[PDB]
């Protein structure tokens, strides 16, 4: 037989692509606009100041006056320990004696005791029966923050056992300087020692402030004069006080200066100042980004309006800070674009944003550093937000630039494809379309022709490319450039008609193409999945396409997907270590004391 | 001389590429499959509920009964302060008197005192010698959370100084309503005032619970009846108690209701409900992602099984929550795909995951918001995990889409290269191969030919492109399209043979190509690193290649690498500020009290 | 009329591109070097150990000795409660009695009382007038951590009421074993019960340590011998102590062993060991990355030098750890490259970095896990830094690989463009240049020609492509391949001259191109914005270009920008829950006690 059965390819099947109906003009869109990568983020330049809620307590000095009687303690004169001796109890210093102490740094020698009947008792030191004055001495060298002055060095006093205990001849006056503290509501204040006064330190006659102590014990004086410190004695400097309060609670008299709440307590404290900041406006919130702090603060778009008297105490301070910061760095290149705005970030931080306009060419640069010692991390969330914002911005910029470059490359490739289609329209148009078709250049546009398949049987190729005359004479000057192939159209039609092989398993009828024969020729034709070798315009061998190696024209993209990660929880200090880190434990102390007291039922 | 020495290029050297052996067929792989970008992550739809460990203490009401004798305090009748007067001490109220108080809101007028010998003492109010009853009054208007009822207003009592102190005629009954608290083990409970009972509040006759107090002091009653509040007096409503406990500790009697531990303490508390959640399954753990909370919870793949009686108290609650959530949002578009699963996330959070199936087309949408006030941040790790997961997902999606587009572009470029190789095979195949070679189209496949170099000396180009006859006659109708070049093969062979210049410093022997001459001609030929100008088919000038400018065909990728960042540590509040934020300091109070007591050695 | 008005395109306008001046040689740069993506990060291999500051207090045993007298408590013999009976007060045990207790586990039966006058009182148990010894008993079964031994079981003592109170005949000796704690400065130590000693536990005769207690009360002994535990009695084992301290404070005597501060307190505690670590060196700091912990530690580039005696206590431990870790995993594949370095990371963590060199081929692999219970998260910042570093590294690697692939693709595209320009130079050079120009291949280089526009009026196309002889005879063998177009040059010159249409609205004069006529012909020519159809070399129709569809040659990049995210603040436990989580509240206890004491003014 002078024919060879052809192979088969599942995506380049043997098809006849005659013009049939033709038409179906096509063209390449060379009119493509590529947009430069403009960032969609809206950013504004400026600086902002951050204020935090003040958690420090309000500390003020409190002076306490106490007068007490005590028998000689731990007496053991008689056989039965003289029944001991102890008066111990004391009473609050009277107001006039407090005035004497605050004026001349001395205290009276006599006290009055009121029995429930109403009788007034007169007690004297050593029974001298004199209402004279005694000086005060700084016992224990005034210690630290608890400077107390005393008039009696606690010596041995008069006593005598009548087989019992009966003695009280020791007058001592206790004057102590202490400091008190109060939380934010100021409903009460407590001394450092432990005494508690259930009332507002700013309470007055009609201020309406909280006060639970009995009113009759309270006493308010105006334009009072008192010595600053008792160490200096009666010659110490005296400062006028516009309003002072005297309270008699229990056995002690408490005195403190009544100040004004609005002018003495500020509930906002300056935390930090960011000289170079940016405001990123999202669809619902602002993002204040500080590269120096690596922090991003999120606040709602509605600016605040500071009106509370306890929150306007920072107005002058932050206005001066704004003026100084603007005068220092952004003096020339920028100008203050409108007034500042006050925002409340999530997490309750007061942020004062000041916009800046313009950009001059260059501006002064300043650097700073801090050596603060780490103790905790309460605001790591702003760092998390900053990390997300920075990574998102970088990724968006990189991918936008990549998209612009991709647009440019695609436009150039489209132009190149249009230029190439004028030479080999069929392959280019088939590749772009994605389906094997036939196209032909009809002037300046491509006129494709959808065409049908034929049956895969009876696909025979003549093993001679020579042109043979009608009289069975080979023409030595005419040789077919492509092998002659015979096909049976569809299987429903057993008729067989001869054609010529084209490209990518394509057949075409008509005048078979031919050219001058060449004595040396080793043409190879691809058909289906079997290469055919033609030497001297005749078939010699037929081998599978897989035998001839493949040029590695593909360019790989060495990118691997990111892997899942489980951030494991880390504990620097075990809770046992936190338990052992405190010298004093309230629960342990109370439990031990209660157990000892219960065992003390003897 | 009629010749010019050629230049040199280090990567396009003058080589002779005769066929020699030929062979070495090559082809382009146009059969490339481009996989679309399918995400490898496995995600499931549903909602989950998160439960946290309950840290709240167990609070229950405790009633205390106390009976005490006190002489008129701070007596000062006689000269020696009448040796004062103070009985002070007290004793626990007897059980029958407690019953009388709890029933008729009144207390007996007589008490019994047991001396160590065994004698029983009878003491009476005002020595009336009557065992009658007295009512209780809400002293201090019952205050807040410490409503205490008393029977004596502490008036002046009978006394008389025989130069000593001897008086005790004041019977007072103290009945107080207080609240106690206990940690999780319930080994003990302590009153708010400070009293401690070393026993389980759920202790019973044989429950086996921890109890350190002596058993003889304990007393357990059943079906006890008692008044709810003492403010209402004897007419107050009474509630039956199935089991009550009476404990006599020190000088006070404590009473509390014995409940059931399993039915009164729940160790898991509902935290939040996520209506729209996703479960990302990794190779070892599940990731529960909530976009609303911006949180990701990591739990092991093994579902739990709630069996502890103190942890099953949430079963009905969370089942009802599941039913309500499913009935509200996912009523129609989804159906409950199997039963729920319970997972324990890292960090000990109980997560109840409910799967959902299907997707109907649309579902109801609901929005919510919260105005909770920030105080701390204990679970920032879930936000960190969510941030990592979100960024990883976005990066993976973007790079997968980029890889798919790159595959498509590379496939089209390979097709274009195959089409181009049919016109200029040498350059295309050399570029793909990466090494300068020669190729020729042998029908439908390329037959490349590896070829060797020649010596770089004696590379001379004739300065005339005209074809000169054997008789020294220039042919005005035939002119060489390329300059004639002479080379000496390798330096080991000094013989010189004339050839014709090709492309990219390539030489070829044989019949030199020629065409019709043209009077106007300004052809320029590139050879080595020196362009040669040929006007009228003769050499005129020779200039370096760098003189002629270069088209900027390269398309840049404006991408810069990310920079290193050092997240600096931020401290909102200095540790000194934390120290100053507390009104009461245990260490300072104890140190001051101890110093004062040590100085009280008088 | 035999002419049709042409259309117009705003970017491909009708221009005449005659050679004019020519020149302007151009070429393609095929000499492009691409770079394999080499990472710029500098990483070193090794392992490091992390040490944290020790927050645990220093606990040591303290023995207390107390001797007290107490009358029979709660006496009620006589009618007036026998005026009660209470001596109660006590005194510090003398040093010699302490020696007797510490040696023979027994205490003397007599004590001495010194009155302020100077007299010495002799008191005895039951008035036996014997200075004998008594044993100690472990009261309350020694409890836990408060083992106390007593000699008196607190029985009834001798007493008698003479209408008053007079009795003291109960000698009791209190010996207690307690534990004390101290913070870092060691300025003071406090017992667990609550007693405070204002002095350094390491104080000595001349150590210079802080000590506020009076020196005369202190007593230091050397080579002291004492029983370890009092439970064993007089037969208990005794351990020599090189130095012991006896302090008499108040009514109690305190004894503790004086150790050496340098050899007993270590201020650095081992936290974790990272067997596989990496050190990333930035421009200013090192980054120590541990994949196992998912943590990155940032430290300055200057290595420390441990010299403090209280910080060198870890030297041997961490050197042994280094040796063991190297011997275990990196025994063969790696060698210790130099000595270790000590860094102080931000956050005050001591990091001991050990470099490793080489890589052998494979090394042993070991895995570990921990089941620690979560209680807090203090070091989340290292996890944040690790997350940033990991994401930055991955993004940099991916984008570098993408850049390298882009370089390769661009180089191949440039080669392809150079090959294509030899066929259709005008379109390729115009696309690369970005502006419509004309180019022509002058041998091996392109000689472009900048050319000017012409007026958009009088652009007429002849509706016949047939070549007509000068005698008005159509040539059936010659037909123009392109339509003949007439233009009026610029509008300032109304003269009209006929030309031939080219490509992309280009005109050219000279000998109009022509070829053999074909009976079937349906050529379509694009001009301006109107396609023209030519059948049988004559015009038939003119339609807009938008009518013919467009091949979708563009390849999209399905990438969408990342969206802004607001990480909302999450609170696991409300501050009210933190308030309710404590059984004991110092503020509430103090307020209630103070209110009760104030109401106790009776
Ligand atoms: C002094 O105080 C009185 C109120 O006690 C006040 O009325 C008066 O204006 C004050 N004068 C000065 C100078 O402060
Ligand atoms: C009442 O309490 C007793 C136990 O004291 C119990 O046996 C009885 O069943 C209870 N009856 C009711 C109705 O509660
Ligand atoms: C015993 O202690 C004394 C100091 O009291 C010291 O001088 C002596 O060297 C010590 N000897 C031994 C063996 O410890
Ligand atoms: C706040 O009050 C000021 C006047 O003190 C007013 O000018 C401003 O518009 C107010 N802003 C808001 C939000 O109420
Ligand atoms: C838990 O117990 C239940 C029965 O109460 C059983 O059905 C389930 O399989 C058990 N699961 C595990 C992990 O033990
Ligand atoms: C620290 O001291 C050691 C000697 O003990 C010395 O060798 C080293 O160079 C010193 N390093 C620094 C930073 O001072």
């Amino acid at each position: 037989d002078d024919y060879i059965r052809a192979g088969y390819n599942h995506k380049y099947p043997f098809r006849i692509c005659s013009i049939a109906k033709g038409t179906d003009l096509m063209r390449f869109d060379r009119d493509i606009s590529c947009s430069p990568y403009k960032s969609n983020a809206k950013m504004s330049e400026g600086f902002f100041i951050i204020y935090k809620t003040n958690i420090e307590t309000y500390t003020f000095p409190v002076r306490t006056y106490k007068n007490e009687l005590t028998f000689p303690t731990s007496y053991r004169d008689h056989r039965t320990t003289y029944f001991l001796d102890r008066t111990v109890m004391g009473l609050a210093m009277p107001v006039y004696e407090a005035n004497l102490v605050n004026s001349r740094a001395q205290c009276y020698s006599a006290v009055a005791i009121k029995r429930p009947d109403g009788t007034v008792f007169s007690a004297y030191h050593e029974d001298n029966n004199k209402n004279e004055t005694l000086e005060l001495f700084p016992l224990n060298f005034k210690s630290v923050t608890n400077k107390r002055f005393i008039t009696t060095k606690e010596p041995y006093f008069a006593r005598g056992p009548l087989a019992t205990h009966s003695t009280s001849t020791s007058l001592n006056c206790i004057v102590t300087e202490a400091t008190a503290k109060a939380k934010y509501p100021f409903s009460y204040f407590a001394l450092t020692t432990g005494e508690i006064v259930e009332g507002s330190p700013f309470f007055d006659g009609s201020n309406g402030k909280h006060f639970a102590e009995p009113l009759e014990k309270l006493t308010i004086l105006e334009n009072y004069t008192m010595i600053e410190d008792l160490m200096n004695g009666m010659n110490g400097a005296t400062t006028l006080v516009r309003k002072i309060a005297f309270l008699e609670k229990g056995d002690t008299l408490f005195s403190w200066e009544i100040k004004e709440e609005n002018e003495s307590v500020c509930m906002l404290k300056h935390w930090t100042t960011v000289t170079h900041g940016l405001r990123a406006e999202t669809d619902e919130t602002y993002h204040f980004i500080s590269k120096e702090l690596t922090a991003a603060f999120v606040a709602s778009k509605e600016s605040l309006n500071l009106t509370d008297p306890k929150q306007t105490c920072i107005k002058n301070e932050f206005e001066k800070i704004i003026t100084d910061v603007y005068m220092s760095d952004y003096n020339d290149a920028y100008s203050m674009n409108g007034s500042y705005q006050i925002f409340k970030t999530t997490g309750d931080l007061i942020l004062i944003w000041q916009p800046l306009v313009q950009k001059g060419s260059v501006n002064l640069r300043r650097r700073r550093d801090l050596v603060d010692v780490k103790s905790r991390h309460d605001i790591l969330y702003v760092q998390l937000q900053y990390l997300y914002d920075t990574l998102k911005d970088y990724i968006n910029d990189a991918l936008g630039n990549l998209a612009e470059s991709w647009c440019l490359d695609q436009k150039r490739t489209i132009t190149m494809l249009h230029e190439l289609s004028k030479i080999s329209p069929s392959s280019i148009v088939s590749e772009v379309y994605g389906r094997p078709i036939s196209a032909q250049l009809h002037g300046d546009v491509l006129a494709i022709s959808k065409c049908i398949e034929v049956n895969q049987s009876s696909v025979q190729l003549y093993k001679s490319m020579r042109v043979v005359d009608a009289k069975g004479v080979r023409s030595e000057t005419m040789c077919y450039n492509r092998p002659l192939v015979t096909f049976s159209f569809v299987n429903s039609t057993p008729e067989v008609v001869l054609g010529q092989l084209g490209l990518d398993n394509e057949i075409l009828l008509g005048d078979h193409r031919t050219e001058e024969c060449e004595i040396p020729s080793t043409k190879i034709f691809l058909s289906g999945n079997h290469a055919h070798v033609y030497t001297d315009y005749t078939h010699t061998n037929s081998t599978p396409i897989e035998d001839i190696e493949v040029l590695d024209a593909f360019i790989r993209l060495k990118i691997d997907p990111l892997e899942n990660a489980d951030f494991k929880l880390l504990d620097l200090y075990s809770p046992d270590e936190l338990s052992r880190a405190n010298v004093f434990d309230l629960e342990n102390i109370l439990r031990e004391y209660n157990s000892y007291k219960s065992a003390l039922y003897t």
